RNA sequence: GGAGAUCUGAGCCUGGGAGCUCUCUCC
């Protein structure tokens, strides 16, 4: 994998509601650059991942670095590229 | 067909989870 536009993260709480998650999310990782959209799958289990999808690419990367592993609702991101590009 | 719904709908797969499908609601 390679960097693209898109980050995803796994390892979230489950226990917080879809919308918290994702308005949280946005209001953590908007500091690293425009976010054209936030999405967090129904999953078959519990949901317990995101992606966030950046303007830019250098956005993600160092959104990617700075918050690897970052305390979160209690529980450390696990942070990656997104596996295909989600920017249509 | 599209958009949604399960720690608060379900089966299978996996067995160190970014899997397949169904069901329901709305358009």
């Amino acid at each position: 994998t390679r960097p693209n536009h898109t980050i995803y993260i796994n390892n979230l709480n489950s226990k917080i509601k879809k919308d918290e998650l994702k308005k949280s999310l946005h209001a953590i990782f908007s500091r690293f650059g425009q976010i054209l959209d936030i999405l967090v799958p129904r999953t078959r289990r519990p949901r317990g991942q995101a992606f966030v999808i950046f303007k830019e690419v250098s956005s993600a990367t160092n959104a990617l670095r700075s918050m690897q592993g970052f305390p979160f609702y209690d529980k450390p991101m696990a942070i990656q590229y997104a596996k295909t590009d989600r920017t249509i």
